[PDB]
């Protein structure tokens, strides 16, 4: 009926005074950039129908059309970002956003959609969205007393439309739209649907990914004891941003990091530490060196959530660049602890999976690694026993490692090497 139209009919279609035959061919358009295999979308584009389309995005009259060509429209806008940009170009933002009141849901949903997919092109038209209304009647359609009642479709395109409303930097969103969506967004992270939460994990993720005063916006809202049990979750799509939003979290001040510790998060880096897919591991140390930057006291509920081992298990074995993320956690550890504290790591037995590295070709972590040989000598000099350690190092093949490095590329990595081996060798 409408199967496999070329262009030329969709045109001629389009083309004809007949509001019938016009809707015909905008549901053949839709159908055509609906194909898995290479939609021809700039030739959809090249024909001049984007501005056609955009108009009968205003015949309320017609809702069937409005609905088509709000479809077709929203394949276009999914594509590239000059695709995106054509619809955009068409004016298709603010009749779209006028769509948004529409009393047929699959059409206000089609039009929650190609906002999501506009805004989320870039920062640009992100602020272009915003700027053109979009944010009251999009929270508007969440304005009910039980998300739950809701169609989860639905549900789920508003989620990710206004997660696209809080994404992308330089420069971040508006001050006043982040303050504006935040209520709702605290609210769908506590919705039951593992989608809802991901997206909004993903939305808080954003917000988070930026300077103090952002994340304070976020921290102030009260959701960081949610982030900390989706951190739990059993679905990876949830994990996954719950831990970036974490991560983010915790290069705040000491007091924002606090409020993540405070939230149980170390209770669960157990498993964030072992976790078989690499970035969470990469990521959950990460987050581990940023906590070791942090106020002695915070090095101690490391210590005492029992996580100093874990760091010595993934120093031992694991993707390299999580090896170096766990390198930098313990230069932070050592650099920023207490004398005992750093006992206490020589204990569990970080030395000699931290000679092992030094054999490595990254320049950075060879730096890495040797301030935090030279922060554990200070702290054994604190207790003359540079000996003690010495040996250690030199049992482990430590010391054949350290004398190489005098001969390295780098100045720093030369100058440190031959630094401890004559003070301590």
């Amino acid at each position: 009926g409408t199967v496999n139209w070329s262009v030329e009919d969709i045109v001629k279609g389009i083309n004809s005074n007949n509001l019938e035959s016009q809707l015909q061919a905008t549901q053949a358009a839709r159908k055509l950039l609906s194909r898995e295999k290479q939609p021809p979308i700039d030739n959809i584009i090249r024909a001049g129908l984007i501005p056609k389309f955009v108009s009968f995005l205003g015949k309320t009259d017609c809702s069937p059309i409005q609905f088509e060509s709000a479809w077709a429209l929203t394949n276009i806008a999914s594509g590239t970002s000059e695709q995106t940009k054509a619809v955009v170009d068409g004016g298709a933002i603010p009749a779209f956003i006028s769509l948004l009141a529409s009393p047929h849901a699959h059409i206000s949903e089609q039009a929650v959609w190609a906002l999501g997919n506009i805004a989320g092109d870039g920062s640009a038209f992100r602020d272009l969205v915003i700027k053109h209304g979009a944010i009251d009647p999009l929270l508007a359609l969440l304005a009910v007393p039980d998300l739950s009642t809701l169609a989860c479709g639905y549900l789920r395109n508003l989620t990710w439309t206004l997660s696209n409303l809080c994404r992308n930097k330089n420069p971040a969103p508006p001050l006043d739209a982040v303050e504006q969506i935040l209520p709702t967004l605290v609210r769908l992270l506590h919705h039951n649907d593992p989608e809802v939460l991901a997206d909004s994990c993903w939305a808080i993720s954003y917000l988070t990914d930026g300077p103090n005063e952002r994340i304070e916006m976020v921290v102030k809202k009260g959701v960081v004891p949610q982030l900390v049990k989706l951190l739990g979750a059993t679905e990876l799509p949830i994990v996954t941003p719950a831990l970036r939003a974490i991560g983010n979290i915790v290069t705040g001040t000491d007091e924002q990091t606090q409020k993540v510790i405070d939230a149980g998060a170390l209770a669960v880096f157990p498993s964030l530490l072992t976790n078989p897919k690499t970035n969470i591991q990469k990521e959950a140390t990460r987050t581990m060196s940023n906590i070791t930057a942090g106020r002695q006291d915070q090095i101690q509920q490391v210590v005492n959530h029992g996580l100093v081992p874990f760091l010595v298990g993934v120093l031992s074995k694991a993707d390299f660049k999580t090896q170096k993320e766990a390198a930098r956690a313990i230069t932070n550890y050592t650099s920023g602890g207490t004398v005992e504290q750093i006992v206490y790591l020589v204990h569990c037995g970080i030395i000699e999976p931290l000679m092992n590295l030094l054999s490595a070709k990254d320049t950075k972590i060879i730096q890495v690694i040797l301030d935090a040989i030279s922060n554990i000598f200070q702290a054994a000099e604190k207790l003359g026993e540079t000996e003690k350690l010495s040996i250690m190092i030199e049992e482990c093949g430590g010391l054949d490692k350290i004398e190489a490095l005098q001969r390295h590329e780098n100045e720093s990595v030369y100058k440190a090497s031959l630094n401890l081996i004559e003070k301590y060798f």
